[PDB]
């Protein structure tokens, strides 16, 4: 038997940065959490019992704190990429770093209309997060998306026209509600290496700013055909938007909401156009995803 | 042996409803988590088998729903009091409803500056819930509350002055991050019955409004002495704000968010006032509750 | 505004203690999470933000270590009480405490037929549990549970003979699924003191071992007539079997398992007699609750 | 812009499944969830919103009861084969079907030390799970797996020998705690098609025994070197007995339990060879893997 492949590092690396401008008082919070593995000539680890090749999982949990301290930990693909360099630079025997990164959400409060200085709400649990590939001589790729963005249309979306046969019982319909929690990500052109990650600083948050835009006007503004062509115009418009994004994949759940025919009940009339009253469904869900690429 | 207590009904029932305004096209969308309990003259379907006095939970079930098409969702305070009212109304033998509402953020969305007719987002997992006892020949008693509301002030929270003794190693701060959960709870006064609920109809949403600003205010602006300290301010104000309420009660957890002592790695410096990276900690955490009511 | 009711302290505190007998070499491991709120006279602590009666929560964290390390953590009625008396006793100002221990099972490993002298499996997340309310002046109640206890039957449950009225759809069966998580609670006779719970330390791992003794063979054992006729059984039994509990208190969810019938597609049955496949349901769900006592 | 991947179907599809032996009245439950996705000639369904090459997901679900109706639902790797197969096969423009299926614990019940013939216990969260890759004229790749298997031992475990630099503070040791959640993935030889599969039905069952029995010894018998070197004699071992598999990976993560010094507190002892009493970290926890095959 052999080692085919080998990753290891510190999971669950929660990290809280805040910055004081001492200008104007004004404070800005970060708070991420981070994971990271590295791979290399290791395997004697493994097989050998040889413990002299391994960056302790401990020493890598304390090298994310000291980056963090020491650099900008925004945008996180900036980050990331930083730390990541850092072990490849570091140790000889590392040759790649795969780092992760969640960003969670602290929103400024704004209390009597005006913008608190050191105050801040957790406003839903959406992510932005970053994956961050830094392997010896291949350069930096980074994967960057959002996730957790649940949204709901009570109307204007639609499913007829499919494949029907023994196994179909679904109606047709012209008017459903459709629901999901948006996962997307945007996979960026090949970074040679960190200065050309620092080049391109600015696009990274315009980015995801457009990314999130793009996604939730399109979901509102699109009478649905189906989940499968409504995230394909979501995918389109990114690509059309940012040059530097090679490929955007979606994964998108049909999150069910079934009428519930009340009619047995004094001639209740609950479906079609008289629904009101619906029964979310917790499971089964649909699952639809796509990755659209440049032609 | 004997039955001293007993209350069973169904949990866990999701229920969806929508408004459809035909004049402006507007719709919106109301989502929540039911759950109702029936007390009464039950005890021989435990003791004797004797299923004739039970109403199956499948149709406490479907009463829900019913319940749910033909009167309004909201405020929760009224779906809930005209819910309970029902049980005790159509079945002689049952004396007392418990239903418990969690309702759900459905944000309507802005696109483009304009609020979308028929969109929406969840926007964070901050809920507004209602437990509603209603009490044959005892009225209806209401807790109405908010919770799962996050926030973090990252300054301006003070902890010294506590006592010292052989187990205590914390030390005194005057500069510490406080970030907690808030669940707050406001129990109405006792109403008679359907009659009263309705009169005061108007109140529900903004006491709910008023509760909500008033933490959020009180936790950004007061330079904290305690958890215990600040949270006295919010309920104070609460009860000053609305007669009807006769009680306020908080819970609060303190999750902590550690200073990294890192002076061992080339003598960085980041405790005190050169903090800037901490770890949050995901347990254990404070957990401080206070009742408040009237002299 | 008056301070009616207010207790704090620390949740959620994870402790691991392990036992070495230096004779066999066997090794044996608790692992619980613990929770100890306090009470007394510490209004002013919330009204004039006096700290001077504040037992900082970390010191609570502290008390609860060096308190494990002194004593046994088993059985955790024991342990609860030992923890509890000590607030109370140490601090003139504090007059109540209570404590809520969960009990995580690590369950010896057999290897080759035989137990493993120091490797352990968690098998399954069923808990043990105690809350304990130490009460100057007033002694010690407690209440023991096991929790989290999932079991399913597939066939001797009926339901038939229930209230039928114009909400009613649910038909009448003579065999159906009964799939729950029980969660039982049993209520000790109020202990004067320490010496008095130490004096019945015997009774508490064999009453726990009855209680769940009883509530698997009854499930087994019962054709059960309804959720409610099959945990009055259970009470029953475990109230005959120990004479210093005061009450048993049960609280059953009953998690549907729903027939499908498949008679759409080429005449496949699937349903009554010829049932074998079903969809179980995440929600809702029956919750149906006693508390049994003594004639 | 242009499809380059695109793959849609139903998640979270919870299927219980009973068979009942008439002759002995011994009845035998299953309970799994299903996820299947498929790819194919579908991508004008993204950018031409045209349903006609839909299954809609709906039809899936369906799909997915009636073929465990009409087979075995065990050993998962065969009723998954069955079910990816038939989409192949039934729709000309599917290419490749994806099942996943994660296997949930129904262990029959021992009353008075006799097997119980219909009431079953769930016994930990421990999973057994399989993923089928079914692709048109590509055979059938089945990746088995067990996860969810939380394990402790309290001694026998040691690190050290690791590289340290001005990055480290971990102190080595020959005596810590070691506790994982076992995720153990083991790759199949590609089946030529359906055939080849039932052929090697009994060997499924066997190799998950074995996987998991070799992992429970090796843990509890190991004086581990570090996660690394155990987990590669896991895997070493699992290859050896049984040669149609091609790879092993484990995912192991490493949850600390540290010492808690209280030397601060009336000198107490529980450190080192006196340690007593831990802390659980619930994060951050090292996470190590390793993909093992054949030299
Ligand atoms: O493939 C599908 N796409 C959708 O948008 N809806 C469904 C459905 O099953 O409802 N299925
Ligand atoms: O009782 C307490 N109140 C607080 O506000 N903080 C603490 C603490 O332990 O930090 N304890
Ligand atoms: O009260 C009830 N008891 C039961 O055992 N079953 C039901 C039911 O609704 O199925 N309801
Ligand atoms: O790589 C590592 N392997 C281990 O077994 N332990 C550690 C550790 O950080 O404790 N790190």
């Amino acid at each position: 038997s052999a080692v085919k492949a080998a990753r290891y590092g510190k999971d669950n690396v929660r990290v809280y940065k805040v910055h004081k401008d001492e200008k104007t008082g004004v404070q800005t919070v970060y708070e991420m959490t981070v994971c990271v593995l590295l791979e290399g000539e290791i395997e004697t680890s493994y097989t050998k019992a040889d413990n002299s090749v391994i960056v302790a999982t401990d020493s890598i949990k304390n090298t994310i704190y000291i980056t963090a301290k020491q650099n900008p930990v925004t945008p996180p693909e900036l980050f990331g990429s930083i730390l990541g360099t850092h072990f490849i630079e570091k140790y000889n025997h590392i040759h790649a770093a795969h780092v992760n990164i969640v960003c969670h959400r602290w929103t400024r409060m704004d209390i009597d209309g005006k913008p608190h200085p050191h105050s801040f709400i957790r406003d839903s649990e959406e992510k932005r997060n970053v994956q961050v590939d830094v392997v010896e001589g291949k350069g930096i790729d980074i994967k960057s998306s959002l996730s957790g963005l649940t949204v709901l249309k009570s109307t204007n979306s639609q499913f007829w026209g499919f494949l029907r046969d023994e196994y179909t019982t679904l109606k047709e319909t012209w008017d459903r509600i459709l629901s999901t929690d948006v996962d997307a990500t945007w996979q960026w052109k090949n970074f040679s290496g960190l200065q050309e990650v620092r080049s391109h600083v600015p696009k990274f948050d315009a980015t995801w700013a457009t990314a999130r835009e793009v996604t939730l006007k399109t979901f509102a503004e699109d009478n649905s055909a189906s989940v499968q062509a409504t995230m394909y115009k979501m995918a389109e418009q990114i690509l059309a938007r940012q040059q530097l994004i090679e490929t955007v994949e979606y994964s998108l759940p049909n999150k069910h909401y079934f009428e519930i025919d009340l009619s047995w009940h004094k001639g209740l009339q609950n479906t079609g156009k008289n629904a009101e009253v619906f029964a979310p469904q917790s499971d089964p869900n649909g699952l639809i995803k796509c990755t659209v690429g440049r032609s």
